[PDB]
């Protein structure tokens, strides 16, 4: 019993974190096999950040301009290349702690663990979700760039995020491990803002199924809804539209609890109208949207209470 | 910016988790040097759990009755002894991944990271606090016994909790690594219940300082109060008494924000007496009490391990 925002064990990722320095700039790098991956803005000074010409800044660099430190050992850089907004530093030593891994690009609503790092040294681990506006609500200070997001389903590490920046509202933006940003963001210190965010409807529904699995049914009702009527109401509360794909994805949780997806949708409609009236759901007074259908199945028992 | 329930990086602990099996019972063990630590109820059958005589159950066992598995390698047990509610299995191999460590007993209100394990294999990491009633609000299924709680200071892992059981309300109970239970609990399947819980006042105040650091000040007011007047207010809402020690501990956060502790107490008095009035603090509609003053400072400073 119980339900917590749970992160994956971070050990396989801690063994890959290194420190990357280029002149006066220091950030984190991910060391996999004989390559260190890091944000390309490590080659920028504070002046360069407004309109950097990365191709022109990079051509002026040699391998010895990059200092890579793995623990207390200096790694030797023997090559460098840029791929989108990521810098790839070829080093002379393959990481003996390289786990089994893949690079995956996630969609909004998907969750992942973040290993926050400073100076190549891990400080903490927390669970996150890619928001519908492609930002993440992380906890990051200066020096955290290069920190990564990941999932570890089975023994394989799927790296999905590399941290690049913090926006004026305090939320975070970054890229996949191929250097493609999530969202319409650029690695420039220019006027950038997160678009209006929305609630991840399929995740709130999944978390309502988790509450039912843990023995809480006070929020259920005798009503149902059509998918379109649910969306017409939900969007009035800034909730993302629920698609037929989301309904299919909720199938297993619907069968485990005996509650049809459109029946749980009616309960969500009523919760939005009434609030909780002094009650909580899984220890929360708000409707939680950072647990996916897959996360609930992963954490909860297969036997409903 | 940002504020998340953050756990310590779990790598140093993952390298110590093993599977312990005695007959038909399987749970997790902590392998440090040449000793495996696990709950003593691993020697019990379902019938024994009702009224076990552990010294008598243990005397009937030999070393080969215990199967210890570290990954896919079987460890050989060469000795066994009991210390309170923990079983200590002497093995023929010292753990080469043994980190620098200490066994520490924590007080209610203190937080720690939990590495949830099943069959000696880590599945997740989350943060929680030792409640004033000595239970923890964890997330644990069958097979999780032997999972451990810990903190990290530099390179030293301080093990503070070993998981033993789930109470009927879904909350959890366990021991320190010396086998002494936290709370008035016993390791048998008898009528046991969590006592009435209270809110950790010093932690709520710390989290209010974290909200101010992150730019949220709506709850601030011109008023102040005394420790004596605020403690009458705290007693009425099932909040733990605030002591002069708690006030001294909040000193650094008070100086960083410019808000006196009794001044922040006047804000909490008003939040308790009137609620949030539709507003949230750090994305929560409830007053959060599972962040200590030290957790707030560590997360708002970037301390690494
Ligand atoms: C908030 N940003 C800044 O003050 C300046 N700034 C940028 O705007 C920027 C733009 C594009 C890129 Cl690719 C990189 C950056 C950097 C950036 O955003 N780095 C950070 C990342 N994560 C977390 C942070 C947190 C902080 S804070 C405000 O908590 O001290 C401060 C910088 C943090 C720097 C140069
Ligand atoms: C809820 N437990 C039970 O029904 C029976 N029960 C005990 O009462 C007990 C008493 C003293 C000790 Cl030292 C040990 C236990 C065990 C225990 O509590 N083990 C578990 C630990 N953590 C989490 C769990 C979660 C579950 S569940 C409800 O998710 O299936 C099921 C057992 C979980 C077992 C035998
Ligand atoms: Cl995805």
């Amino acid at each position: 019993s119980g339900f917590r925002k749970m992160a994956f064990p971070s050990g396989k990722v801690e063994g890959c974190m290194v420190q990357v320095t280029c002149g006066t700039t220091t950030l984190n790098g991910l060391w996999l096999d004989d390559v260190v991956y890091c944000p390309r803005h490590v080659i920028c000074t504070s002046e360069d950040m407004l309109n950097p010409n990365y191709e022109d800044l990079l051509i002026r660099k040699s391998n010895h301009n990059f200092l890579v430190q793995a623990g207390n050992v200096q790694l030797r850089v023997i090559g460098h290349s840029m791929q989108n907004c990521v810098l790839k530093l070829k080093v002379d030593t393959a990481n003996p702690k390289t786990p089994k891994y893949k690079f995956v690009r996630i969609q909004p609503g998907q969750t992942f663990s973040v290993l926050a790092c400073y100076n190549g040294s891990p400080s903490g681990v927390y669970q996150c979700a890619m928001r519908p506006n492609f930002t993440i609500k992380g906890s990051f200070l200066n020096g955290s760039c290069g920190s990564v997001g990941f999932n570890i389903d089975y023994d394989c590490v799927s790296f999905c995020y590399m941290h690049h920046m913090e926006l004026p509202t305090g939320v975070h933006a970054g890229t996949d491990l191929e250097g493609n940003f999530y969202g319409p963001f650029v690695d420039r210190q220019t006027a950038q803002a997160a678009g209006t965010d929305t609630t991840i409807t399929v995740n709130v529904l999944a978390w309502l199924y988790a509450a039912v699995i843990n023995g809480d049914r006070w929020f259920l009702n005798r009503f149902t809804t059509t998918l379109n009527d649910f969306n017409l109401v939900a969007m009035k509360y800034n909730y993302e539209p629920l698609t037929q794909d989301h309904v299919d994805i909720l199938g297993p949780l619907s069968a485990q609890t005996g509650i049809a997806v459109l029946d749980m949708c009616a309960s969500l409609k009523e919760l939005l109208q009434n609030g909780m009236n002094g009650r909580t759901i899984l220890g929360s007074a708000l409707l939680e949207d950072e647990f996916t259908p897959f996360d609930v199945v992963r954490q909860c028992s297969g036997v409903t209470f």
